[PDB]
């Protein structure tokens, strides 16, 4: 009979160990570490190796993989006594944080230097979460494929199949004033909206199909961005983008639902843009404030 | 014709500058700002300023937001320069790190003093980046809002929910549960009694001292479950590359009580077939009484 670990390394491998646990895999001891006490705390494993215990203090490593390296070599001798006698080790882990990127690999060489069959298997982290975060990732993956016999990597990227915010909050305003379609504002008119106003919520909603002007509108004002509700607001800006085929008609039947949801004396304005990439599809945008 | 302007400051604020220009956005002028020197020198602005060029020597300022304000008060000069003439400045950027926290504040101080409808947008951290860091973001925040006409917050917590379409609890139940098929998908075969069992030793064989081993895995029901599960397995998104030509591989066939040793059959030729060559294969099943005429193939290959 082997003798089978799975060792989850900060938070992802945590949350993994938890699913796991609770979809019944059979043959396997179970085993978690983490720098951060809070989330050892609420493991469903009965093997709980906090890292770095001295230094860190069960605080959690933050955003630095030295840190999360650093733990794991304090934690050398817990580990080694956890994994002592397996036949096989499963390293699992987040790549993109200071825990999972630093500790995977000093654990992996451990558990291999032991005798055991070491296998990782990691998630790389999502593009939206940041060129730092997925920079880390790339060094931590090529410091554990040194480690392990077998590397299986798992993307949160492709796994979305089974983009950029920023720009969009953006282009919502410019193009009402910069590139000129069906309506489009003056610059006098954002800046009786923006000027001197705090906080602004961002809502955006997408319509596919006919009824798309009503549906995109729908989803826009319940967008889970919004802030706050938008129900009150002094002034807002519409912007309605579409295809070659948008028709002012179609517009103000989007405009008209958060004129509704707005209600009271709105001043609200909006305007148009035209997309090569959506054919049926609609994408409405809200920016209010006061 | 209004002149605009968007300053992307640090990482998340650079990002998004580049991502305009690609995207072709009209009507904006384009400016980055980096205490890191190096990210800076990549960016396809026409724009660009090296934040604190003597403070911070190029150097990032390493989450720390002291060294993003103090690396912007000492750019001051070439930052209203290029921000001079604006009648809007949008300054983007993402809070929680060094650079746009302490830097963001500055210049939109620097942009609105000029003369500027100035409107921040700015994201705020997952929660899974941590405590110190979603800290960092909130004072960061308000001190911004201190000097822009108005602030739009994207929370990236909230932006995971849109992206994904589920709640915030469940953003990541897929990936968790893909790596408890991971680790299942071999432990069983080895641990679980079943009709088809394979020995740790042959697991051995296909997975050690190989380095990067490909997973797929597939389902299917129906009468050609076999040839539906099995083909997505081998095209499986999840594959780093193809498998064709892997040299060992591992194949998982788990199917309800009504699965067929002809099913099974299929499945684990299909995937011979698509690796080719003289690929050593191994496999085993497993039973889940839950799938009703359901099947699910995953697949393991090493050796590239
Ligand atoms: N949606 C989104 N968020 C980003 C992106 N890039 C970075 N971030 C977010 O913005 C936060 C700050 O990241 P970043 O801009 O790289 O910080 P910095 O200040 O430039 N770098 P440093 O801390 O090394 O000086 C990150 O913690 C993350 O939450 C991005 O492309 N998209
Ligand atoms: N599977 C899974 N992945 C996660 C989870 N939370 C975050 N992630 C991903 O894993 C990476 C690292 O997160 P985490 O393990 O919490 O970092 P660390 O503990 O600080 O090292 C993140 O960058 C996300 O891409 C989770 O709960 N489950």
């Amino acid at each position: 009979v082997a003798s089978i670990k799975v060792i989850g390394i900060g938070g992802a491998g945590n949350n993994a160990v938890n699913r796991m646990i609770e979809a019944g895999v059979q043959g396997v001891e179970f085993i978690v570490a983490n720098t951060d006490a809070q989330i050892i705390s609420v493991s469903k494993s009965k093997n709980k190796i906090v890292l770095g215990k001295e230094t860190s203090k069960g605080l959690g490593a933050g955003a630095n993989p030295d840190v999360g390296r650093q733990a794991a070599i304090e934690s050398a001798e817990e580990i080694k006594d956890a994994l002592k006698g397996a036949d096989m080790v499963f390293v699992a882990a987040g790549m993109g944080g200071g825990t999972g990127t630093g500790a995977a690999p000093i654990i992996a060489k451990l558990a291999r230097e032991q005798g055991a069959l070491t296998v990782g298997i990691i998630t790389t982290p999502f593009s939206f979460e940041g060129r730092a975060r997925n920079s880390y990732a790339i060094q931590g993956t090529e410091e554990l494929r040194k480690h392990v016999d077998s590397l299986i990597i798992i993307s949160n990227d492709r796994l979305l199949e089974v983009d950029n915010i920023l720009r969009q909050g953006v282009q919502t305003i410019t193009d009402l004033i910069a590139v000129p379609s069906l309506i489009n504002l003056d610059f006098a008119d954002i800046k009786t909206v923006m000027k001197n106003k705090g906080n602004a919520l961002f809502g955006i909603g997408i319509g596919s199909g006919k009824d798309k002007a009503i549906e995109a509108a729908n989803k826009a004002i319940i967008s889970p961005l919004l802030e706050a509700s938008i129900r009150g607001a002094r002034d807002a800006i519409i912007n309605v983008t579409g295809g070659n085929t948008l028709t002012l008609n179609d517009a103000n039947d989007a405009v008209d639902i958060v004129k509704q949801a707005i209600g009271g004396e709105v001043n609200i304005i909006f305007g148009t843009a035209v997309n090569e990439h959506l054919d049926d599809e609609m994408i409405v945008t809200v920016i209010a404030t006061g």
